[PDB]
């Protein structure tokens, strides 16, 4: 690979601050050696500033957690990716023929229950943001909503397909997805930063706090640091650092968190335009410069996560910014996977 651009990644940084970000920053893990930069604040109210260190809501990164728990339920013979959802959770859904490996990329055609809590940015969050939901309260809102596409037929991404994930892993273990991703992740890649805590709202340690940006060009920004995030659960509560979701995508492309078998299935892609695709909860994000990268993004409010490692794990980059709701903000971190990965012009 190409030496990470520092440079490039500074003004990155300086952009997204530019653009309404409080603070950004990004660290690469370069086959042992570390880049770390951070830019502005992760409390814009006290100034304090923001740190490659700081505890952050994920979003939907998330995804790749419960997929990777999922995968090890296929390894052990539990979970059969192309049997019907309604074979394990009978009576979930309205239609038989959707599949595992359909929930798992994307290609369910079950309606995303967000477009209706989301309508409205900061209302949508206002109303959510203390409430607890049950895994089926969820699914109830998605089919309230007729399918949008046949099983199988199209990629649509939707937070109700990792909902279905969550309530698979508690139904098939019988235990809860904290459980199962402590026992099968967290120990044992020792990420000391990474917590699901749901529903709690706090926070553990110091952390980023998070700021939504409204609907109103030039509007105050709203703390949304806590909040319970029972809208996503297995779709997107998890909490880490740059340091603890470097280690874990560079474990999952190096062949660490499940049987060769199963990571192929993982990267079996949907395409989701000419330079990215989508797996079982992992995406494929294709550079400038000729270089593929997997891992997910993370949106949750308030915080824009990048989390890329190349194919055989030996270099990962996490960046996050402190905002969401601000296009500008999520296109412009993007830019960190090219200045990480790519290099200097
Ligand atoms: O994911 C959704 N909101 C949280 C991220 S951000 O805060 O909008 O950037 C969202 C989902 C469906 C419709 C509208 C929004």
């Amino acid at each position: 690979l190409p030496a990470p651009d520092d440079t490039g990644l500074q003004a990155v940084l300086h952009t997204a601050l530019s653009q309404g970000a409080p603070g950004a920053m990004v660290r690469v893990d370069d086959n042992g050696t570390i880049h770390q930069l951070s830019e502005g604040v992760a409390d814009r109210a006290t100034g304090r500033a923001i740190t490659t260190t700081d505890r952050f809501r994920v979003g939907s990164v998330t995804k790749s957690f419960s997929a990777v728990v999922l995968l090890q339920l296929v390894d052990e013979g539990k979970l059969d990716l192309d049997a019907s959802v309604n074979t394990y959770l009978p009576g979930l859904l309205p239609d038989d023929r959707i599949t595992v490996r359909q929930v798992m990329s994307h290609r369910s055609g079950l309606y995303d229950y967000t477009n209706d809590m989301f309508a409205q940015t900061v209302p949508g969050f206002e109303s959510v943001r203390n409430k607890v939901f049950s895994y089926q309260d969820l699914i109830t809102l998605s089919l309230k909503h007729g399918v949008t596409n046949a099983p199988g037929a199209a990629y649509s991404y939707s937070n109700t397909n990792f909902v279905v994930a969550g309530m698979l892993i508690e139904k098939l273990t019988g235990h809860s997805v904290a459980t199962e991703y402590q026992n099968r992740i967290f120990t044992p890649l020792n990420l000391t930063d990474t917590f699901y805590v749901h529903p709690d709202t706090v926070i553990p340690g110091t952390h980023a706090n998070g700021y939504l940006t409204p609907d109103e060009a030039g509007g105050a920004l709203v703390d949304s640091t806590e909040q319970t995030v029972s809208w996503a659960q297995s779709a997107g509560a998890v909490i880490s650092s740059t340091q603890d979701l470097d280690t874990f995508f560079s474990a999952l492309m190096s062949g660490q968190l499940m049987s060769a078998a199963q990571l192929a299935q993982m990267q079996q892609w949907t395409t989701v335009n000419s330079t990215q695709g989508y797996g079982l909860g992992l995406r494929r994000r294709d550079l400038s410069c000729g270089i593929s990268v997997y891992g997910h993004t993370g949106t949750v409010q308030g915080y824009y996560t990048y989390a890329f490692a190349s194919k055989d794990g030996k270099r990962s980059v996490t960046a996050l910014a402190n905002t969401s709701n601000n296009v500008n903000v999520l296109n412009t971190m993007a830019r960190t996977l090219e200045s990480a990965f790519c290099g200097k012009p």
